């Protein structure tokens, strides 16, 4: 069992206000037929338009919430809303577009999905809170058939053009008018009491209800992210590489080693309390310090309360030495800390919008991360950029312009002229550091941290 059987039952109660008289006994096979689509007994990679909760989770990057509200259904205008904030009015003749016929609305849908999804996913998963009008509108902008490849590349086809009779992926679909082989999931099938707003509002105060289709589309997708990534967490699911994942992760390890090594050299803490990932390894293995670990998985709902991580009776004395919180998100860091905190507000192909101000950071695994809160850092200050090295000044083995920088903390710089080796390493470090920052990571440190204390570690 990998795909959703078309013979699975579909609960129709949520559809009966838009579709009165709808049979209670209903399968996906009959529903797809009712929606105006014919599967023709085809074994060509597309067994069902609808997918399981598990298939949806693996394809979370493709999720686009979708809602259709009857503006006035054959004779009435429809308002199509998407979790991108777009509202389109389709006449059968928070962005709000005036009423237009389906032939032009479909081009806008294809353009919007393609620009939203080309750098995220090989597909689209329409996330529904199905009431009827959204399912019956699909025939006006969706075409289905065998799984196909793009006409200009090797990627799977996501769009079709009636002008050229050709197929394209999200990257080569300019001027295309049909969404081809989309996927969908009805959140109402999961078992809920009450309407969308009542279930959504139980976990989120950031998305309101301005009474438009896009608001419902946003709440639907938010509710789905809550159920799949906030209340339930699965770190066994791998996600494909779509960007700078490897460079970002490598940069994070480089910066962590640099910062902790320098804090230990500058302030000589006798003990380090490493709080976070239960699979953490000493980031400065050659350091003298008593290294003590404390297990905490990444918090996916609210930030950890420091009182619960530290109290209720370990070294016991977290006030001794320094505390290292490398992506261990707490409500208020103690004054003696070294912190890396992901900024959920960051715009990137890895960072998806999440629940209640949180974001869904997807890099190898999916991590729902609680909203970035500037007040968590009141006892600390921003960590300034610096490169420190005690390695020998020796080239070994790319061209050169002499490096002049006050933040290159090396013997050669102290001696008045940065060596080629330390200039190369400084520039590589600066690139890694800028990569980490741009990815959304933020660095904080105890207020007494001063890189002037590193110069005397060269005697
Ligand atoms: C120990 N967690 S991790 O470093 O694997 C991923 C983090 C990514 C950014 C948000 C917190 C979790
Ligand atoms: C050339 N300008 S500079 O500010 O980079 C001089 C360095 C001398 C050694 C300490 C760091 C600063
Ligand atoms: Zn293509
Ligand atoms: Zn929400
Ligand atoms: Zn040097």
């Amino acid at each position: 069992p990998t795909h959703l059987s078309v013979d699975t039952k579909f609960k129709t109660e949520g559809l009966c206000v838009d579709i009165p008289g709808i049979p209670k006994d209903m399968t996906y096979r009959r529903l797809i037929s009712m929606m105006g689509f014919k599967m023709n007994y085809q074994v060509n990679g597309y067994p069902n338009m609808f997918i399981t909760r598990e298939e949806a989770i693996r394809h979370v990057r493709a999720w686009i919430g979708f809602d259709v509200e009857g503006c006035h259904g054959t004779n009435l205008p429809l308002q199509l809303g998407f979790s991108t904030g777009v509202n389109l009015v389709a006449v059968p003749t928070p962005l709000m577009y005036k009423g237009l016929p389906w032939n032009v609305v479909r081009i806008k849908i294809v353009q919007m999905l393609s620009d939203t999804l080309k750098n995220l996913s090989d597909r689209v998963v329409f996330v529904l809170w199905a009431h009827g009008f959204e399912l019956t509108s699909m025939k006006y902008f969706v075409k289905i058939g065998p799984e196909r490849t793009c006409c200009l590349c090797d990627r799977r086809a996501t769009c079709f053009s009636t002008a050229s009779d050709t197929y394209a992926c999200w990257h080569h679909s300019i001027g295309f008018d049909y969404v081809y082989n989309p996927f969908m999931i009805d959140v109402q099938q999961w078992g809920f009491t009450g309407n969308l707003q009542s279930n959504h509002d139980l976990y989120c105060q950031v998305h309101g209800n301005a009474h438009v289709a896009s608001c419902d589309a946003i709440m639907t997708r938010c509710l789905a992210v809550h159920e799949c990534f906030v209340k339930r967490v699965d770190w066994t699911i791998e996600y494909p590489i779509i960007g700078d994942e490897l460079k970002i992760n490598a940069a994070c390890r480089k910066v962590q080693h640099m910062v902790v090594k320098a804090a230990l050299l500058a302030d000589k803490f006798p003990v380090l309390h490493d709080i976070g990932n239960p699979k953490a390894i000493k980031c400065v293995p050659q350091a003298d310090v008593e290294w003590k670990f404390y297990d905490a998985q990444p918090c996916s709902d609210k930030a950890y309360k420091i009182e619960e991580l530290f109290y209720s009776y370990h070294s016991d004395k977290f006030t001794d030495g320094v505390c290292l919180f490398w992506n261990c998100n707490v409500d208020r860091y103690p004054a003696n800390s070294i912190v890396c905190r992901f900024d959920t507000r960051v715009l990137s192909n890895l960072n998806l919008p999440g629940c209640d101000g949180g974001s869904l950071y997807v890099n190898k695994h999916a991590f729902h991360t609680p909203a970035f809160d500037k007040s968590a850092f009141v006892n600390l200050k921003q960590l300034p950029f610096f490169y420190y090295s005690d390695s020998p000044c020796e080239s070994h083995g790319i061209d050169y312009v002499p490096l002049k920088s006050a933040t290159c903390i090396t013997r050669c710089n102290l001696g008045g002229a940065v060596c080629r080796h330390h200039a190369n390493e400084y520039r590589l470090y600066l690139d890694a550091y800028n990569m980490m920052i741009s990815a959304g990571f933020s660095l904080w440190v105890y207020k007494q941290f001063d890189t002037y204390n590193l110069w005397n570690t060269f005697t």
